[PDB]
């Protein structure tokens, strides 16, 4: 019964795919030295030819090598060769058309990541990655207003590019537990500098992004007699930046848009990624209420009013951006033994909205950052 | 993290798919009184438009309704939501054409069955099942000999049939274990009546399969501590049959060939469902011995000589069959804190086989049976 998957991962990202679900083998020991073996296998939806995504890494804990000074709890080694995929990106050539059909790159890296833990809060890393990055035109997947012929558009994919990106994290946590921050302050920091050949030609750039966010209880004290305590209210604020410097192949650059499970690239109140640009800013503040309830077949339910700020620029000086005014509600459940993933229904309302002068639905199945 | 999928059974049958891959998440006890609840989600490597199929069945043990003399330990009351696919089906016609390009099915059923244990040996069960079946044209999967068009092939496909089928089902096994019969005979026998709607027309037909197999042990005594005592050799001789008597629509009827998951239809040396007839009958006789291989990373090895010998009829008398002698071996793979799916590689040749003179592999992940 080919052991266990620890999780058929349910996971929703409206910029990658309609849905998405990962089965994922780890083994704590394997080898008989504590060596960790995970292998991932997930399908995702992607209105196109790929379907298939995978990866497989292989970490080691106290490598204890004698050399570089090796010695205090500050070695993690891993091993990752993976394949993952980017789906519906836009097709665009020198021309910037808009009629392109769509744009999948499958992605083929093997890794290398050492890891340092300087103080219990603190994390650090280096990893460096070994890309072959292929293209995947499609024909339309319904009808909507474009003008081209499979020749020329796939002559328009960007060649198979073979890339390598060497890049740094450090990550930073003093808070009271994982889910629900009662007080204190998470940062990060990463930046990668990567050189690769797209067709005939190399180019090389790099790129940053750092990232604070602050939760400060107010005024609550709810005892799960099992998960210490949290407060009833707590605020949030939170403010993430990036850059990419340098000459990069086009369609690199970030989307900030609706709300997506990475927390520094969500804008709730846009379309999906409708904010492109090669370097952004964002930011935001919430309420989040503990609605008290538990135990039955809810494990939680939480609720949040918030106001979002954020936007992008390019090379040419141009601050464009948006506003982002809404509610909404997270759902925990808990009925089936062992925690499925947390749900997160948001009613968002955005003026910088085209086509929606009214608010729409956001639907994210992650964590409550 | 979904609580766990119980296994994703990796599964290969050549008739349906080049691949199966199921999850299947089980629940002994629900709503608070031993009630099972099991969902099995998959995807079958069917080469045309469906990919993943589906299950959902709740079985209740020991059902208690003071009704029907339902006193004893002999009732269980299951229901089953489900949709599975028939893939790779040849495409037929009132001519008997051959040139189709294929002919997938989705079948949706929905089912419910009463179940008897009459003596631990024995058991027995009676399935009520409505099952809705579709039809799924596909192009060329790659460069076959073919001369059709979209619009007169999807004219061809039979409308979505519904039908009902009424069966029931009687296993008899006094074996001395389940992966190495020593010294028992396994008997079944099932019988199932079944009527539906086609097209504009009403077609009912009825069908049953019988079958007996022996094993014997041949001077062996191999110990695992944990697994009690099995013969180093053990001869296996199985005789089955089956018969579907009254109307049925074009592409009903069983296929032969090949190593097949499912014992009662394999016939080494020939094409996976070569031999196509509306009742058949089958019977194979082998040496088994067991490779005294035990612990390391292979939980077991076992090999065998077998011969085969098997064919079909139609309503019109014409024994059609073929033989069949090869040589095989399974391996049973631990090495991953439980155990993965055996696999069973065989080398078979057959003489009423066309295009290869020579024997062929069969690759077959399943029980020894």
């Amino acid at each position: 019964r080919t052991g266990i998957p620890v999780n058929l991962s349910l996971g929703y990202d409206s910029l990658q795919g309609g849905w998405s679900g990962d089965v994922a083998y780890t083994n704590s020991n394997a080898f008989g030295l504590g060596h960790s073996f995970g292998v991932r296998l997930g399908a995702v939806q992607n209105q196109a030819g790929q379907n298939w995504v995978g990866s497989l890494n292989y970490t080691i804990p106290w490598l204890d090598l004698d050399f570089a000074d090796f010695r205090k709890n500050r070695t993690s080694l891993s091993f990752g060769v993976g394949s993952d995929v980017g789906g519906n990106i836009a097709l665009l050539d020198a021309n910037k058309e808009d009629t392109g059909r769509d744009y999948t790159t499958r992605t083929n890296g093997f890794s290398l990541g050492l890891g340092r833990n300087i103080t219990p809060n603190l994390t650090a890393s280096a990893n460096v990655a070994f890309n072959n990055r292929t293209s995947y035109l499609e024909p339309k997947q319904e009808g909507e207003t474009s003008n081209l012929d499979d020749a020329a558009a796939t002559a328009l994919l960007p060649a198979t590019s073979l890339t390598t990106r060497l890049s740094g994290n450090l990550n930073y946590d003093n808070t009271d537990n994982v889910n629900f921050p009662g007080r204190g302050v998470r940062a990060y920091g990463a930046l990668g500098y990567n050189v690769g050949r797209a067709g005939d030609a190399p180019l090389s750039w790099t790129d940053g992004e750092i990232g604070v966010s602050g939760y400060y209880g107010f005024g609550g004290r709810i005892k799960r007699s099992f998960g210490l305590e949290t407060y009833r209210q707590v605020l949030a604020a939170r403010a993430n930046t990036g850059t990419t410097t340098g000459t990069f192949p086009d369609g690199t650059g970030y989307f900030i848009g609706g709300s997506n499970p990475l927390a520094s690239r969500e804008l709730r109140g846009l379309e999906d990624g409708q904010l492109f640009g090669t370097n952004y800013f964002s930011s935001s503040l919430e309420y989040r209420y503990d609605f008290g309830l538990s135990g039955g077949v809810a494990q939680g339910l939480y609720g949040v009013l918030f106001a979002d700020y954020g936007g992008v620029w390019n090379s040419g000086e141009a601050f464009r951006s948006a506003y982002g005014v809404g509610a909404g509600v997270q759902l925990n459940l808990g009925f089936g033994g062992a925690q499925l993933p947390s749900l997160r229904f948001d009613y968002g309302y955005s003026g910088q909205n085209a086509q929606k002068p009214n608010g729409r639905f956001h639907f994210r199945i992650g964590n409550f950052w």
